[PDB]
């Protein structure tokens, strides 16, 4: 019998402008308790690497598709912003959501919160909050 340690550590529909939300809803941040962050998150940002991923989308079009970089990945609509921490809770960060360039193909969102209180060691388990939004059709050339 080996043993270790015990050791203790829903949108709506948008147009084609920018929403900047700042939240405070009930984000567990599942510590012991009082969890001061250390190192606050102030903007969070999204929606800047789905269009670094659609811009070599288009350029990835603009010859044969032979999966350089589209090899079944369905990453558009996981919008995956990896929001890393230092060392009962806070509220969350500025959202920004500025969807001013997005492609209609994707209905959902998620994200991923690094809950993080290291003392000498590596980093910890991570907390994942998902978010589903439809967009709006406002123009068309």
């Amino acid at each position: 019998s080996n043993p270790v340690e015990e050791e203790a550590e829903k949108m709506t529909r948008n147009s084609w402008m920018m929403l900047d939300g700042t939240k405070t809803d009930f984000h567990i941040t599942v510590r012991n308790k009082s969890l001061s962050c250390a190192i606050n998150h102030i903007k969070i940002i999204p929606m800047n690497n789905i269009e670094q991923m659609l811009k070599p989308d288009y350029w990835k079009k603009m010859p044969p598709d032979d999966l350089y970089i589209m090899e079944k990945q369905l990453d558009w609509l996981s919008k995956s912003c990896v929001r890393i921490i230092k060392l009962i809770t806070f509220d969350l960060e500025l959202d920004n959501t500025a969807v001013p360039f997005n492609f209609t193909g994707f209905d959902l969102l998620i994200e991923y919160g690094m809950s993080a209180t290291d003392e000498s060691c590596i980093y910890l388990k991570k907390l994942s909050i998902p978010y589903e939004v439809t967009l709006r059709r406002t123009i068309e050339v």
